[PDB]
């Protein structure tokens, strides 16, 4: 028992981290197999992030000017490649370390974890959510571009994202692993929206059921509701509508509570109306929607 | 800028997991040079655990009967031993993935990071508290002892704790790398009583300058106070009373904010005594007390 916000065991990513240097900016870089992945505007300058011309500026580079280094070791450079907004530096060593994985694009409200790194080197590991609005609120300072999320099923690591930039908001957005940005950013220093953000639904009646598989069940309740009645609450309180795909989701955790997914909608309902009136759920006094039911039923059933 | 709830990358410690089985009981072990470290309940039965005699239990088992397996290789025990609750089993074998570490006994407060495992295998890494009353309140399932804490200084892995225990409260206990418990918990399946538990002050106040870092700051206030008067509200919330030792240690992130600490102080007296008045701290409705003020500076300055 006990629940916690869980990142994936960091390992099979900290062998892939390398730093990238091109004149004076250093960020991380991603290397696997002969391939060094990282953003683009490694290539500006501070002057060049106002309005940057990418085809431009990455024609004055040539493979020598990517420094790359693994640690201690410097890797060559035999090719280099703009694909949306990242670089892919070929080099003539295929990484020792690299594990099996795939590229994916992660859907707004799934959660990943991030290995922050600086200059190469990993110094931290969270959990997170892609948020609907395409951010993430990470924990990254001058230097982190170019570290990872990802997900881990059995030895596959699964790479969905690569840190880009903060936005003047103090969020972040960033790319999938060809370099498309999730949500409408693009890579420069410009104010740019965030569109309005929505609480996962479906994450935090995951996690109100991980509460009462844990003993926290005071907020259960005597009501029920209708998927159309919760959407009228879901509305008002910018909560995202809950479907029949949610519903269907979260029924491994319905048939091992036995708790109804609408009896539990009723639950959040109350909730949403009443607020927590100083109580706590699982060590927090707000909702949490960073837990997915996959995540859930990985945490209390301790998927390795 | 950001801040998360941030666990050390695990890779060194992934290496460090095997399988311990005896009989019928498999857990965690803890492969450094040619030892390996487990819970010494491990030789026990489940109708062992009401009241085991360990040393007579041991005495059944023969180097032989622990059965270690690293990933899928099988080490060869040639030495068996009891410090305190945990066993130390003597391989043929140093672990060639042994990272430099230390063994350390943290104190009450202090934070530390559980890489979770089962079977061997690493399931997901999160960052802890050792509560002031010495336990945690960790994520832990059938399967999940041996699992250890550690920290990590530049590429020093000092490990804290290895996991023992649920107490029937839900909460965990467990011991330092010699089988000390941390608390007054012994390795039996009986009732035991966990002391009144307090809120980590000193970690409170770090997490505030941390929040003023990242830009919420509705919490500042006109206000400051004594080390006495802020004492006497700290005692009726259930608070670690405040030392200037704690002062002393609150010194660079006063000195990096420009806010002295008796006035921070003063913003969390008005917190305990008014609430937060349904707002939110660095995405929290509720005071925070698991980032020490070492892990604030680490994680704003971006130490690897
Ligand atoms: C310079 C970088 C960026 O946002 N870095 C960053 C990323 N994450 C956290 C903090 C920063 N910090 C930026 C200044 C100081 N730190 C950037 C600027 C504009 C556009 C793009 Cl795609 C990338
Ligand atoms: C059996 C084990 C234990 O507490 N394991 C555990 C540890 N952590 C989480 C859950 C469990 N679960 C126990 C039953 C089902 N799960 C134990 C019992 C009595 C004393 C000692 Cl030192 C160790």
């Amino acid at each position: 028992s006990g629940f916690r916000k869980m990142a994936f065991p960091s390992g099979k990513v900290e062998g892939c981290m390398v730093q990238v240097t091109c004149g004076t900016t250093t960020l991380n870089g991603l290397w696997l197999d002969d391939v060094v992945y990282c953003p683009r505007h490694v290539i500006c300058t501070s002057e060049d992030m106002l309005n940057p011309n990418y085809e431009d500026l990455l024609i004055r580079k040539s493979n020598h000017n990517f420094l790359v280094q693994a640690g201690n070791v410097q890797l060559r450079v035999i090719g280099h490649s703009m694909q949306n907004c990242v670089l892919k530096l070929k080099v003539d060593t295929a990484n020792p370390k690299t594990p099996k994985y795939k590229f994916v694009r992660i859907q707004p409200g799934q959660t990943f974890s991030v290995l922050a790194c600086y200059n190469g080197s990993p110094s931290g590991v969270y959990q997170c959510a892609m948020r609907p609005n395409f951010t993430i609120k990470g924990s990254f300072l001058n230097g982190s571009c170019g570290s990872v999320g990802f997900n881990i099923d059995y030895d596959c690591v699964s790479f969905c994202y690569m840190h880009h930039m903060e936005l003047p908001t103090g969020v972040h957005a960033g790319t999938d692993l060809e370099g498309n940005f999730y949500g409408p950013f693009v890579d420069r220093q410009t104010a740019q929206a965030a569109g309005t953000d929505t609480t996962i639904t479906v994450n935090v009646l995951a996690w109100l059921y991980a509460a009462v598989i844990n003993g926290d069940r005071w907020f259960l309740n005597r009501f029920t509701t209708t998927l159309n009645d919760f959407n009228l609450v879901a509305m008002k309180y910018n909560y995202e509508p809950l479907t029949q795909d949610h519903v269907d989701i979260l029924g491994p955790l319905s048939a091992q509570t036995g708790i109804a997914v609408l009896d539990m909608c009723a639950s959040l309902k109350e909730l949403l109306q009443n607020g927590m009136n100083g109580r706590t759920i699982l060590g927090s006094a707000l909702l949490e929607d960073e837990f997915t039911p996959f995540d859930v039923v990985r945490q209390c059933s301790g998927v390795t």
